[PDB]
């Protein structure tokens, strides 16, 4: 598996708490930051899976005259099904059938917890918002399918 | 002109203020909030230039396997020096020298106020934000060129 799929996100949409690709790994954003010799955006985060922090900042490209555009990279997450719990990790499923005997979880934000008491209410309906990164997989959030 | 050009944005990467496309024009964002009908998320917002209200839904896709995506479109703003300032409205330069002698700027979080006190200390390195729909345009938000 190669680095993480991913999506482009305009600078001015980016908020703490985000997760983006910073030096070529999925990091949540925990400051936002400008370069007194640049003027661009820095970003501190920290990576998703060794807890590490990393920082990397935006750059200025001009597609079009006068379209000046400042970008960072987020990752493109996949929704998995929930078919069972157990001890820390999760057995799940993709859209086709593929089935992931240990999941691992995001510790972030009581997801644990969180995703235990939507599961043992509605089991089908529970998804998990996974983040795949060379060969490594996890669940960073989770989703109730929409009523 | 035609309707604004735009961008996708991820509706994970939406918050209140933000500038989005709804039923077809720029809209500044007061309310975001989920379909009872549908689950999806429903956007409020404040036509920028006649200041009436529209709302719109996201809707669903699935582009590869176990991957669902929820987006909005938001306009591709365009960046004009400020060549001078006068009674409301500005004369606007952009980046080819096309000189715009009118153009209006939004009455938004003392747009004006802010625009003029940074051109009157800096004139050249003030740049104006502009959002371009259906033949309109008008400066939105300010920016100084960083360092």
């Amino acid at each position: 598996g190669s680095a993480s799929q991913t999506v482009t996100i305009p600078c001015h949409h980016i908020r703490l708490g985000d997760i983006l690709i910073l030096q070529g790994r999925p990091c949540q954003v925990i400051r936002i930051s400008t370069s007194a010799a640049t003027g661009q955006h820095r970003y501190l985060g920290v990576d998703l899976f060794t807890k590490q922090l990393h920082e990397e900042s935006s750059f200025v490209s001009n597609p079009a005259p006068s379209v000046v555009v400042q970008t960072m990279l987020g990752p493109v997450f996949k929704q998995y099904r929930v078919l069972d719990m157990q001890d820390g990790s999760i057995v799940a499923m993709t859209e086709t059938g593929d089935v992931k005997q240990n999941l691992p979880v995001i510790d972030q934000s009581s997801l644990w917890n969180r995703l235990q008491k939507a599961f043992e209410s509605g089991r089908g309906s529970v998804r998990v918002l996974v983040v795949s990164d060379h060969g490594r997989e996890m669940a960073v959030d989770m989703k109730v399918v929409h009523g």
